[PDB]
Order: C-alpha cells, then sequence, then structure tokens
C-alpha cells in the first residue's frame, strides 16, 4: 500500500476502550474518538490503527462481539468522513473480518497470526494486507533473542503463505514490550536492523512503552523524546513505519532522519 | 574534564549579544543571562558555552574589548553563583587568555586555531580545554569532504601540540552549517563516524539551523525535532557533547540513546 523506501510512514493510534475516554458511556464518544483522527491525519498520519481491546499491559481482554461494538461504527464514519487508510489492531480473526469487510486495510495482529487460527485465511480471503508482530508470554528464550524472532516470523510467513496470502502483503515488527524484559528490548532496539535480512518492511511500536520509562522514568506522556529517539534510530535500522501517539513530532523526527539517510 | 565514553554531555547555549536580548541596553541584561544559564543548568547542562560573539550566518564582527565587556561580567556571576563548568565560544586568543585567567574551562574555537595565530599558545599556556571545530570559506572541497575535514583536524591538532597543548585537552567538531552547503551537512552527518579514527571526543552542533530548516521549513526554535534527531544519530555514531540551545529535551533524547549504545 505504502511505496517502501521512498520515506519512513506514521502510524497513528486510536484506542477505543472505554479507558480511552474521559466518560466512557458518553454517546459522544464515537465524534470524540473521529475528531481525534481528523487531528491525526492532519498531523500527517499515513495510516490509523485503531483498536477496541487494549494490548497495553494488564488491561483487560474483550469478547469480539463487544471489541465490534466498540470499531464498527468508528471504520464507518472514517470511511465516509476521512480519506485515510485504516488499520485493525486485533488478533481475532472474526474482527478483523468485519474489519475487512467494511474496507480497513491492514490487520494488525498483536500474535502474528498465532492466537486465531483463522487469522490467516481471514487475511488471505480479503487479500488484506498484515502486520506479523512477534510476542510470546515470559522472557525466556533459549536462543539468541533475535534468532527467535526470525525463526517466529518465518513459521508467521509460512501460516500466511499456505493460506494465500502474497509476500507483498506482510510486514513484520518486533514486538517491543511484548515478551520481553528491558534489557532484551534494548538489545532488540540495538539489534533491528538484523530484521532487514528477511527482506519484508518492518514495523516499529515503542511509543510511551515502559522500556523507555525505566531511562526516563517520567508519565507515559512526558515520554516523548525518548519515543522520537527510538523512531530516529528505528529509520535508521530499516523500519519503514512507525507506530506513535504523538504524530507530528515524530513526522518531524523521521523527515530529518529520511533526509540523512534515503536516497 | 568530562569522564568520554560513560554517557552524552549536553552543552548549553548563552549568546549574550545584543540581539540576544529583548532590550539590548537594559543594565539587568547580565542577571537575566544569568537566570537563563542557571535554567540550562537545572535542565540539566554539563558545560554552558558562553559568546559575546555570534557566529550564525551574517551576524557582524566584534572586536574583541567589546566581546571582552559583554562575556567577562557574565563569567563572573557563572563562577560565584553556578557551579558549572564554562566555555568561552571565540575564535580570538586575547578574549580566550582573559576568560581562560577568570576560570572558564574550554575554549570553543570555530576556526579551529585558524584566525588567531596566538590561540594554540595560549590554549597551552593555560592548561585548557579545547573544541577544534572545522570551518572554511564557501563551500568548495577538492577532496572527499570527509578527508578534508580530518586533513585539517589533523593541522590543527599539530599547531596545538607544537604550543604543549596535552592530546587528551583535545575535542574535535566537524563544522555543521560552517563551510556546508546543504548536501554537504547530510553528507557529514551521514558520515560523522568516520571521524572517529581520529581517537578524539567528539562534539556537535546542528540545534536550529538552517540544515535543519531546509527539511523542516519552520522557523528556527519549532525545528526541535530535527535538532534531537541529529542529536540521536550523533551519539549513535560516536559525539560526546552536544551544543543545544533546548537542553532538557537533547538530555532527555541523549539518554535514551545512551540506553541503547553505551555499555
Ligand atoms: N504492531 C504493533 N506494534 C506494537 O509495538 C504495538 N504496541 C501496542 C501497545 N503495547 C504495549 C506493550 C508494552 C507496553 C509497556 O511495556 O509499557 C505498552 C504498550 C499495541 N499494538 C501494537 N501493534
Ligand atoms: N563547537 C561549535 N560547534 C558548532 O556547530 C557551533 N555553531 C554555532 C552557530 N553557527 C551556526 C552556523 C550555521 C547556521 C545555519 O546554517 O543556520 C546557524 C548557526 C556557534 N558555535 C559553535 N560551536
Amino acid at each position: 500500500m505504502f511505496d517502501y523506501g521512498k520515506r519512513t510512514y506514521i502510524m497513528g493510534i486510536l484506542n477505543v476502550t472505554p479507558d480511552s475516554f474521559s466518560d466512557g458511556g458518553d454517546f459522544n464518544n464515537l465524534d470524540i474518538a473521529i475528531q481525534h483522527a481528523k487531528d491525526m491525519v492532519d498531523q500527517g498520519a499515513d495510516i490509523i490503527d485503531l483498536g477496541g481491546e487494549s494490548t497495553r499491559p494488564g488491561h483487560s481482554y474483550v469478547d469480539s462481539d463487544e471489541e465490534l461494538r466498540r470499531v464498527i461504527p468508528v471504520i464507518k464514519k472514517l470511511k465516509q468522513e476521512l480519506d485515510i487508510p485504516i488499520s485493525i489492531d486485533t488478533y481475532k480473526a472474526d474482527v478483523a473480518e468485519e474489519a475487512l469487510k467494511l474496507g480497513v486495510t491492514m490487520v494488525n495482529d498483536v500474535w502474528g497470526l498465532r492466537k486465531d487460527k483463522n487469522m490467516a485465511s481471514v487475511i488471505g480471503k480479503y487479500d488484506a494486507e498484515v502486520c506479523i508482530m512477534h510476542n510470546q508470554d515470559g522472557t525466556n528464550y533459549d536462543k539468541d533473542i533475535m534468532e527467535s524472532i526470525k525463526d517466529f516470523f518465518k513459521v508467521s510467513i509460512e501460516m500466511a503463505m499456505s493460506c494465500g496470502v502474497k509476500k507483498e502483503k506482510i510486514v513484520l515488527d518486533p514486538g517491543v514490550g511484548f515478551g520481553k524484559d528491558f534489557e532484551q528490548n534494548i538489545e532488540v532496539l540495538r539489534r533491528l536492523n538484523e530484521l532487514k535480512d528477511l527482506g519484508y518492511p518492518i514495523l516499529l511500536g515503542t511509543s510511551r512503552k515502559s522500556v523507555i520509562g525505566k531511562v526516563l522514568p517520567v508519565e507515559p506522556k512526558k515520554r516523548l523524546e525518548g519515543t522520537i529517539a527510538t523512531t530516529v534510530l528505528g529509520i535508521r535500522d530499516g523500519v519503514d513505519i512507525v507506530r506513535v501517539h504523538d504524530v507530528y513530532e515524530n513526522l518531524m523526527a523521521a523527515r530529518m532522519t529520511d533526509a540523512i539517510y534515503r536516497k
């Protein structure tokens, strides 16, 4: 969908769980969510990542009916009021399916096709783009952490292909903050360029995460300059897309980095 | 002076030319300048770079008597009111000399000892630290730009040594924005790690410069995320000290970068 290699692309985050709003009942949450997306697009987002379940640590599981009730109305308004690609942040195949029928472009799966056995064939079925993100429970790795991550991608890519997903539709993401402690997260960021060998576009998400908070012990929103650092280093290491809360600031840093390393 | 390699050090900029103040007469400018330095120290500056002549493009030349009248009172108050190292941003040996007699730690010479034949022996005489910055008039280079820069450092380092300057006192700086157009500035930033071969600590200054403005065409103060990008890339490339207007923001990015690459 994006012209990979020409520049860095920015994915803005739109969470529409109840905790995401001042008033989690308010019938105006739908319009608030849409205003937030209009703002991110004006700040220069290339795609919006919409989620109805939070994968942020110790948020609760949402059943897929509930998840769809949160995202379906937002997708409909986005699609009519805003000319922007949408990504659906879900690991559930039934959620993805409904989203894709409504014209969402990409499934962002934070379990990398492993949590729902139907996810790969849904992606194939709609010819969707997918982000395959590395994830696991706990922080144990018997091999080199970057070797494990690459092994995991190989298996997920083969699952995708067995269901007729085209290679050009896949984006990989190393899953900062997922199945990884501080040191492992640092190590993955340091070695991120090793993922370029697999030949696929890379997506990175660090924005406001605890890996930054451990270096910069301020409240999440005040970690922006850490996130900008990882955006910048990521692009130098081959990152194509960054998933961020603060679209304008990360885009400005990304343009500066693009001007130095992209041809 | 700094424990090079342990972390990135931050140099805050303190310009005390008349244009630097709301009211360039006001007898309170001295106290305003000192408040600005107290602020930078609280934001985490490691050293303050004080200048009484602006080397920003198309600012006028200041004679050294005038330059000293601007900086001497500021150095005296800094030295009594603030426990922070000071750098004197001057290419004039007589200015440097007076500053060094008052307890300034480093001479920051934006002509890399070439504009004043006495500068090297002044540095030697006081056992000062020096930043030797690459500079030239116009933008012509017959050799590879990084080869020219390194050749220039070799000559300036030999001048310093002939006057008994110790090797451990020298810091090099490639002089972004000086004798270099957009493309050359980009190229130097891209190749900055080649300067690590000379074995010396490196200082970088990009903050608010036109090289960033050409990628991010906003007013100088609004170029902060570009500057943060160059701080981050610089540290990865071996930079030890960054010279910045916005101390807190660059320090936060530098700590994030230090946590990823420094051992
Ligand atoms: N593709 C993709 N890539 C991500 O990196 C990501 N992150 C989240 C949010 N996840 C986390 C994880 C950990 C932490 C913490 O340690 O603080 C915070 C948030 C949600 N969707 C995501 N999708
Ligand atoms: N050591 C050191 N290193 C610097 O990089 C530096 N820069 C300035 C300020 N110089 C400039 C140059 C060019 C530009 C523009 O193109 O906009 C702006 C400011 C003053 N002292 C400096 N000292």
